[PDB]
C-alpha cells in the first residue's frame, strides 16, 4: 500500500530474457504454424472466430518496440498463440499437436527462466 513495498524484484534483465526464450521458440520445428499472422483473407472462419489473433512475429515486433509493459504481459501473448490453436485446431492435427509442443516447451522455458 502506501509508502509500504514488497522486496523490489530485479526486472532489469526481463527484456532480454523474454527474447531468448521468443527466438527458442522461433527456431523450434514445430513453431511453423505460428511464426506470421494466420492470412486472415485465405483462412475461411478465422477472423469471427478468432477475437485476438496472436503470432511469434506479432510478438516479436510487440516486444522490439516496447510494448510489453512488463514479463506477464509477453507470457499472456505466448498462451494466446497456444489458446488460439486449440480454439481453431482439433488436437489431432499437425497444427493441434505443434500448439501442444509449444506451449510445453514454452511453460518449460518460462518457469525455468523466472519462476
Amino acid at each position: 500500500s502506501m509508502s509500504v513495498k514488497k522486496p523490489k524484484r530485479d526486472d532489469s534483465k526481463d527484456l532480454a530474457l523474454c527474447s531468448m526464450i521468443l527466438t527458442e521458440m522461433e527456431t523450434h520445428e514445430d513453431a511453423w504454424p505460428f511464426l506470421l499472422p494466420v492470412n486472415l483473407k485465405l483462412v475461411p472462419g478465422y477472423k469471427k472466430v478468432i477475437k485476438k489473433p496472436m503470432d511469434f512475429s506479432t510478438i516479436r515486433e510487440k516486444l522490439s518496440s516496447g510494448q510489453y509493459p512488463n514479463l506477464e504481459t509477453f507470457a499472456l501473448d505466448v498462451r494466446l498463440v497456444f489458446d488460439n490453436c486449440e480454439t481453431f485446431n482439433e488436437d489431432d492435427s499437425d497444427i493441434g499437436r505443434a500448439g501442444h509442443n509449444m506451449r510445453k516447451y514454452f511453460e518449460k522455458k518460462w518457469t525455468d527462466t523466472f519462476k
